[PDB]
């Protein structure tokens, strides 16, 4: 179907997924992180201890200067840049060349990650959350208007399998970003769609949460406290303070046969099990019910411990499989990160203002269980879950 784009993503979920791209004339190649969490196409345009390479504007005959600066701070950090434009392409993507807005990053604190292997970020969200403002057209918006590529893209993040490293990056590809299409070889079963509440972040509405079938039983509005978005840039599944606690307890209980340190459930410290003996069956499956496109109808996606327990290279890299509990609390609402996406083929159907989920043909699981997507359900009381 889209053989060309299949498996065009790499990196490390923990350090983000990225795709190859080229900017300027002649072509300058750079790894760009795929982030559904933002709307700026920003690349390193100056040396930095963590950049193997960067965008060299003086060497591009098509580069154009907008003579406008941009300051973006975030978490005790920030990236500063100079706005401009140039021609862009995606080798393992559509065979097209567009002209996009490019923030040439010139100074940054806490942005570029050591080891990730990407020198830039491709924000696929809407302009509403673009810096310095919504007038700076996002990349995909430009791509869709300068070509005939369909206004939609889908993602299948396969998180590989076992612990990887900066070296294992260019050895085992991570996943796929299919631009302008939906690839039938990336999923099994049906594709279920949930509406996009507001086009700024990819915001959705969750109506119910379950732990091994048991209802978390909270006012559905609490689940979307502030907001709920899907973000390929975020590693963990992030949930409000309350929901978070309620969940850890339920998860704690479910797994009682064995006890772990409070440090584990805080993401502070990890756990290990003699190679090959990880007791998956002891940990519970998790499920989020989403609002359906059809009124009063809803469906659910379900992940396994193989999705929320991230494999990490042991401290002493011994012969023991250790794991990190990838479920943490949030204050900015729910973030459906990689622990969620690595279970499904996710479709960002902007043209129809919806997002679809399907079982990933590459998700991790043992023969006893499997991730799922099932519907329809009728648990009256849904739009009422939307926060304001
Ligand atoms: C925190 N990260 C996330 O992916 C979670 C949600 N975000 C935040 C985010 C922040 C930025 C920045 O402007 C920035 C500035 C200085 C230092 C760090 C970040 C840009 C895009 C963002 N998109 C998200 N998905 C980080 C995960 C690694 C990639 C950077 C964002």
């Amino acid at each position: 179907s889209f053989v060309e784009m299949v498996d065009n993503l790499r990196g490390k979920s923990g350090q983000g997924y990225y795709v190859e791209m080229t900017v300027g004339s002649p072509p300058q190649t750079l790894n760009i992180l795929v982030d559904t969490g933002s709307s700026n196409f920003a690349v390193g345009a100056a040396p930095h201890p963590f950049l193997h390479r960067y965008y060299q504007r003086q060497l591009s005959s098509t580069y154009r200067d907008l003579r406008k600066g941009v300051y973006v701070p975030y978490t005790q950090g920030k990236w500063e840049g100079e706005l401009g434009t140039d021609l862009v392409s995606i080798p393992h993507g559509p065979q097209v060349t567009v002209r996009a807005n490019i923030a040439a990053i010139t100074e940054s604190d806490k942005f570029f990650i050591q080891g990730s292997n990407w020198e830039g970020i491709l924000g696929l969200a809407y302009a509403e959350i673009a810096r310095p403002d919504d007038s700076l057209e996002p990349f995909f918006d430009s791509l869709v208007k300068q070509t005939h590529v369909p206004n939609l893209f889908s993602l299948q993040l396969c998180g590989a399998g076992f612990p990887l490293q900066q070296s294992e990056v260019l050895a085992s590809v991570g996943g796929s970003m299919i631009i302008g299409g939906i690839d039938h070889s990336l999923y099994t079963g049906s594709l279920w769609y949930t509406p996009i509440r507001r086009e700024w972040y990819y915001e959705v509405i969750i109506v119910r949460v379950e732990i091994n079938g048991q209802d978390l039983k909270m006012d559905c509005k609490e689940y979307n406290y502030d907001k709920s978005i899907v973000d390929s840039g975020t590693t963990n599944l992030r949930l409000p303070k309350k929901v978070f606690e309620a969940a850890v307890k339920s998860i704690k209980a479910a797994s009682s046969t064995e006890k772990f340190p409070d440090g584990f459930w805080l993401g502070e410290q990890l756990v290990c099990w003699q190679a090959g003996t990880t007791p998956w069956n002891i940990f519970p499956v998790i499920s989020l019910y989403l609002m359906g496109e059809v009124t009063q109808q809803s469906f659910r996606i379900t992940i396994l411990p193989q999705q929320y327990l991230r494999p990490v290279e042991d401290v002493a890299t011994s012969q023991d499989d250790c794991y990190k509990f990838a479920i943490s609390q949030s204050s900015t609402g729910t973030v459906m990160g990689a622990v969620i996406m690595e279970g499904f083929y996710v479709v960002f159907d902007r043209a129809r203002k919806r997002i679809g989920f399907a079982v990933s043909a590459c998700h991790v699981h043992d023969e006893f269980r499997t991730a799922a997507v099932e519907g329809p359900f009728v648990t009256l009381d849904m739009e009422d879950c939307g926060y304001n």
